[PDB]
């Protein structure tokens, strides 16, 4: 609610900045009620190809969105997330607008939710399409929780058994990928708090305890514990993060 | 081959058709109105590397030359399809690397590009490889010389330069670069050998051997030759053992 | 500028007889144009273009910044003679100009600059996150980035608000110039003349790279590198001192 | 409105087994919906879509009219009813609503007089004239139409500001309900109830066709026409009387 | 009739080629890079037809289909490339009719859903038949019944209905309506005879014939049968004299 | 004259900007952001224009070449503006025209073709003819030669062929066709004179003169010359009066 009023004023100033996209501003934003339909409004525009169109798309969002209304809930937690951690973003609405690893994370939710009801041919086609169209590879079986950012985002993967709980912050270039040819939990289960930098490679079912620090470039192939800063390649604990939760403060 | 995989393709096709209404005219179109792979990889070609320059129409046209020319660039994509159903346990269907996964997609979109190097039709080929990285984003150069039963997993990310050689039954993963040193023309690119995996993010530079079996780890920066039957790993990349598997791409073991 | 573009019309007169489906092309980028400026604006207004700004409307806007700082033009045509002589891949002046994402995201950026410059920063992060879901370059347009450039390959390069990029450096795909904190001003490298960076660097904060240095591929580098040092390792210690003055140019 | 909607589900569910490559549109268009409402709102959004206003954006202008003014979601199933009866080259409930284009740009016009009803002229007027270009039927949103009406083959149909055209009237390729005069003011006809008009008509200037008249093809209508008349000739006598109370129900 | 046709088609693009440097691509795509007419054709059909709903590589197969399975559309279409570049005076090229003019596009998309509708394919007919009419300004059902050497001259208005004929060797100009009467199936459209011109804005309703040879009036709306050899004209139509040649529609003889 | 009507258009223009917000950078893109008419008519005919052949990118750069080699054309333009808005008592602004209205457009679009025919650029000409045709209904050889000061209201269905003539101040409806007789190529196009009116669906065939302020009922087929000052009509047309004012074409009576 109050997240929403912020983005509807900014949207206001913004539609007087700059004439080019005022109407691009009054369709995405200005002329909706709330945050739900701002974000069917995206998806569907983000989403939309010639096999679906955002029309299209966009019936499909408001489905999930009525039967599971906590993806709106969650999606306000993912930009009040972006809004503090990254300093190059300093207003409510461009996550909303912009930024492929909010449209992306979004996206998932649909596509979970789709997973969810067994209809699996349409999540795993929209999965492929984000791949395709935000660099995000994210499978719709994963288990991910509100107030996350991916941040630039281009390089993402994350597989089937994943688990990324709230309050996590994610890089460009992070694998939460798998080892093996057999199904059945192989994928890391990320804990609240954990930051992952840029460049990281996290295989296998392994914990990263719940605050800890994976270091960018890092490829960390054994369970990490709470608390702990890992790093190298392949990764041993060099620390102890400077937060509680290394999350909020992206060191 | 060719024919079993393709009426696993076209039987689960008719299922997904049922599965989903929104997109029954979508499987009719990409997989069910085809009498076979090579029909159905060109439609795909064509959609997926259609532009305004050139349309769906304009490629398929290439590319259905291109399989009449050469037609074991078909076979070649029936291996491809089948490594990555055996090797990605998150791919439970013959028609999945066919409809929706870009590693499959750009591997495809390399065999024509190459066909088209060949014949010396480089404007083209070019032209090509650098649509398919910005649409599907992996790079590879034309007169790369890359073999059958391959799977680039995930995909966003690689690239393999001009002089680099992968042999058949090899398993790349994101952010893979089989990339060169120097300014200057000639060999410097890798000759990745039959049976290698390589993991997430590595970076194999310059005119250098991964000999037959191979694992070349996550992470992993390789700057000299490698042995067969080796794991390398490590950043500049080292030997910390040898792999659990005659041919670690059939596996995928990235511990 | 003049001399090249006549090597680019050159080339472009015998690729028309080369491939008859992309005459019209060659002749619509390249021969129909009077200079290396109108070549710019047609190419990136057809890059850039999208429903919310057609080629024709962003056309009008690149026009305008290189009526109003020339040396953007300028700065292309050295991104230009960095990619020939140093990517021996390309061998002609034309390539990058038509094919090139990481060249087109660089001058992208450079229009990005300039609105940023005037104030126009709606339209500037606009711009950015397009070329980041278009070319796979996330850049910010605040970051201060200079000519003789070559982004090679470019898919996954993060450069971020504070970054500084001087003349004559050389970049590839998977690079990170990218900040720490969760606090506004500079957390950015200042990269200076003659670096080259190999592929998935991941370099973090607000550090030097001295003029001539080299960092490997792969390399985390989270603290300051002297001029004319090789960097290397995760993270980043010196493994020695490079072969040439400028490894920008040898690579 | 009800009944009829039943039909067209009916009718899609046949279709989308008949013809493989139509599937998914006809289940876009027509079985994905609950009502005719919607259907309505998808099909105008598709065929008024445009880069300045893109489908989902014109969904949400429907939408927002047939909230505000329900009994045009109403007219529109009489159009239906309308052509299925009067059409004998059309035989299902469905084809206006996916295919005809002189059934398309009667329920764009609809929009389009909402707005301007509400002083959204300029969106009218933008509408207006896509319709023109996309279908090739001009109607000004100030026209009164009502419902029950047909626009057969429609290319080149042409209304003007101050027309209307009452309840259960027939149309033609080529009409032209258009006005006289540099000036504004009543200046187009005044069509009423149970007419045909036949292709290539002309009637010009503020004229009334009395209720149950017959307009022939080809003809150009410059005084009024009385009810229960068959007027034609270039331009326009009386040759007769129709051989029905309702001459838009026959198509004599 | 075909074959010269085709040569003359295939030399005139590579002037054109020339010409324009703008269009050389379109030219090549359109036109040089076909072995024949057919192929032409199903290009052009697939692009003017295409939609988001049917793309062009979608109709493409469908024209082929019909091509591969009545041969003589390609052989009908060819006449009607004559038949135009004679009787237009505008018109001075066997490819100007193929590249460009609505008449003849809506014309052979016609003989698509023709044959669609002999398959009892009606779904499909009738959706083309609307797209026509929209894209084109051209409205004929699939059920009429035309044949070769016909030319729609500038088109935009052109309506034909479902019981119409129109024989070899006609010649329609704009808003031209072969409509019916009655709210009842059944014949009830014109059968327009070998040799027949109509004038621009006639309107020939209900099941009459017009004699092989007649000439309608531009304007003319026609309520009566005609006679072999007769101009008819006026509004409704009387018999207004005989015209000046043995077949009008090769002449244009309006007066 | 031309200063005076961009203006108004500017002025109209921020005015509907504020209007209506979804058509915001529309107005904007369209009118606003040109300094001049011509760059305002380049914009709009490439958006128009524009097809996967030729994009608007690529169609612009030609307009503006030929807006560049006789000026004269937006200035005919800016007269084109000024009928419709008198003439049009539905059109209470400058900008309708040049935003909305497909006569304006399609006539606008054969003064580009008719600038490439002159330069021999046939290929194109015919091109542009033809799209014309589909987008917007209006069928105009590039070849006739028509001034300034035009009306096509409505406009659906208008043919003009190669060798009519239209001269200034002439008003013209849907379906009126400029047509021709022969299969043989000279004149055979109607040289229709200042002042003209033409109504909804008229005919006019062959090389024949319509005199200087005549007026052309609508549904007349007109296969005979017709005098000055006259009013023709019928099928085939007949002189039935004289019209009500000097150049019927203002009136629209």
């Amino acid at each position: 609610d109050i997240v929403w009023n912020n983005i509807k004023a900014e949207a206001r100033a913004l539609a007087d900045c700059e004439p080019m996209l005022a109407s691009f501003y009054h369709a995405t934003l200005l002329k909706h009620e709330n945050l739900g339909s701002a974000l069917s409004y995206m998806l569907a525009n983000k989403l939309a190809s010639p096999i679906m169109p955002a029309i299209a798309i966009r019936e499909v969002v408001e489905e999930a969105y009525a039967a599971d209304p906590e993806m709106i809930a969650s999606a306000a937690c993912d930009i009040q997330a972006v809004r503090t951690r990254d300093p190059a973003v300093d207003k409510y609405s461009t996550p909303l607008l912009y930024l492929k690893g909010f449209h992306a994370l979004q996206a998932y939710r649909i596509g979970h939710w789709l997973w969810t009801q067994g209809r699996r041919a349409l999540a795993i086609f929209l999965q492929n399409q984000v791949s395709v169209s935000f660099q995000v590879d994210i499978h719709p079986a994963a288990k991910i929780g509100r107030g996350i950012m991916l941040d630039h985002a281009t390089g993402i993967v994350v597989g089937e058994t994943a688990v990324i709980e709230d309050d996590v912050s994610i890089l460009q270039s992070v694998t939460l990928g798998g080892t093996g040819k057999t199904s059945g939990d192989r994928h890391p289960k990320i804990r609240e708090g954990v930051m992952i930098g840029a460049g990281a490679k996290i295989l296998g079912n392994i914990e990263v305890g719940r605050g800890a620090k994976i270091g960018a470039g890092s490829v960390v192939l054994q369970p990490v514990p709470p608390h702990t800063t890992a790093a190298g390649v392949p990764a041993r604990i060099v620390g102890k993060p400077e937060s509680d939760k290394p999350a909020m403060d992206m060191d």
